[PDB]
């Protein structure tokens, strides 16, 4: 059918062949071939995903109906829902297309289906010079997507320093918050993007809790940054008691998630010693309001005597980590339940079922009591068929 082959055409760039297929057909009919879906896509989406400048150009020519369309692409295996042309130029990286569509008159801010706009598109894949030519016509800096992520939270994630300076320098607002307070300098914190900080802390970004109650510090220190930890531990923004809990929240980490006892001793002993640098004024570790069984009723050390026979007991470090990550995180954040079930695995595996069961019925009770990552959904995600060598 007609309707398929100008897609078709639209899709591998084929100028003469489009225009053959056009040939003597009326203008209105060309623009009702022009506007129609296929796969869910017009082909002036397939033309500008692909960067194919010239059918882009005589698609318009014909008819410029379908210039804010959304429609179905796909990127890297991905399907992108309500994409319009600029915004899959923008995304594919395809420059030209970008000045061209914007010539013909295309939106600047219409977005996808999540309110990704062509901005947010090129700062994530690090289009820099897409991302310029966005914001001098006129791009809005400020739509976030429907999480509330920011074009300047992105260009953090990703470590995208140069987009990250000019976006800034263009006046990005330092201090937007996502719905469930995420900033940028969480962003940073999360990615490692040390440089980066440091150019929000030029703006005078400030650290602020987010949703889960975390610092772009504690955030460092729960995903293991060393590099965020190291340097926001001498900034003076940090007070000296969150400085001993990120880094004892830190080694924590190092015990679970690096699995380096080593490490953690490390950090441990550096807040040990803040612990007790004042004579005058010793910052103990608090108590809990209770024994734990799952966690074999330990209490964390609370001198650096008792931190000095620790390695040779790699086991008292497992439970202090656990006992450290419920003071400092909670049982309300996801990475607490997480690796009370993540070691109740690792003694599973040693034989060691019945402490395995006890960590498991703690985490599935402090998970029901604070409700307002299941072993079904990481068993099936860990196996999911990543099908290596079907293609080559």
């Amino acid at each position: 059918d007609l309707k398929t082959a100008v897609f078709n055409a639209a899709r591998d760039g084929k100028l003469r062949l489009l225009t053959k297929l056009l040939a003597s057909k009326s203008k209105e009919e060309v623009s009702s071939l022009i506007s129609e879906k296929t796969n869910g896509a017009t082909p002036l989406l397939m033309a500008a995903r692909y960067g194919h400048l010239d059918m882009v150009e005589f698609l318009l020519e014909q008819c410029s109906a379908s210039i804010e369309v959304g429609g179905s692409v796909n990127f890297d295996g991905e399907t992108i829902e309500g994409a319009p042309p600029l915004w899959a130029a923008s995304a594919a990286g395809h420059l030209k297309v970008v000045q061209s569509l914007l010539n013909h008159g295309a939106s600047v801010n219409n977005t996808t289906l999540t309110n990704s706009t062509p901005l947010r598109a090129a700062c994530f894949d690090g289009h820099l010079e897409i991302v310029k030519y966005l914001v001098e016509h006129k791009a809005d800096l400020e739509v976030s997507n429907r999480h509330g992520h920011t074009c300047l939270m992105i260009s953090c994630y990703k470590g995208h320093k140069e987009i990250a300076q000019y976006l800034l320098e263009k006046g990005a607002d330092v201090n937007r918050k996502s719905v469930k307070g995420n900033t940028a300098l969480h962003d940073c914190a999360e990615s490692g993007s040390l440089d980066i900080m440091k150019m929000l802390l030029m703006y005078c970004a400030k650290m602020e809790k987010d949703g889960y109650g975390m610092t772009p510090l504690l955030s460092a220190s729960v995903t293991g940054h060393t590099n965020i930890v190291d340097f926001l531990t001498h900034h003076a923004q940090t007070s000296k008691t969150e400085r001993i809990n990120a880094l004892e929240l830190l080694g924590a980490t190092f015990v679970d998630k690096k699995r380096d006892l080593l490490g953690a001793l490390k950090y441990w002993k550096k807040a040990m010693n803040m612990r007790y640098s004042d004579r005058t004024n010793i910052i103990s570790k608090p108590v809990p309001q209770t024994l734990i069984m799952a966690y074999d009723y330990a209490k964390e050390v609370n001198s650096a005597e008792e931190l000095e026979g620790l390695i040779a007991d790699p086991d008292e470090m497992r439970m202090q980590a656990l006992l450290i990550r419920e003071r400092i995180l909670g049982p309300s954040h996801p990475d607490t339940s997480y690796y009370i079930r993540y070691r109740g695995a690792v003694y599973a595996d040693s034989g060691n079922f019945k402490r395995c069961i006890n960590l498991w019925k703690y985490a599935l009770d402090m998970q029901q009591s604070n409700l307002d990552l299941s072993f079904a959904e990481l068993f099936s995600f860990m196996l999911q068929d990543r099908a290596k060598g079907l293609l080559g």
